[PDB]
């Protein structure tokens, strides 16, 4: 009943409200994470919180 | 300088303003190809999913939601 995505503190009394919670903020709610997936990086797949973030960070592999 | 090495991606290029573009293009700005699951603890270690589909249904591993 518990969220771990990481990032997210939510705590929750049922399945059916994790489920919901999921859904609604992880899946379909505005994207929060935003992955390097370049070869060999030191973040190690850490998100950025916005896209900008991630363009910038990408002057370094280039 | 040259090469990507953005997961799943082996296009090389003769110059660096190609890679630039490319990675604008295609990882930054293209149509979405990885979908991460962010769970602590996910044996997946964040390896990507090609598809939002494909993360959807893995959730329910996650959560002990049926089918
Ligand atoms: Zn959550
Ligand atoms: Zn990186
Ligand atoms: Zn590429
Ligand atoms: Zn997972």
């Amino acid at each position: 009943t518990d969220c771990r995505w990481d990032g997210c503190s939510q705590e929750f009394d049922s399945q059916e409200q994790l489920v919901h919670h999921i859904n609604s903020e992880h899946i379909h709610g505005e994207r929060k994470e935003f992955v390097c997936h370049w070869g060999g990086c030191s973040r190690e797949l850490r998100p950025f919180k916005a896209q900008y973030m991630l363009v910038v960070h990408m002057r370094r592999h280039t």
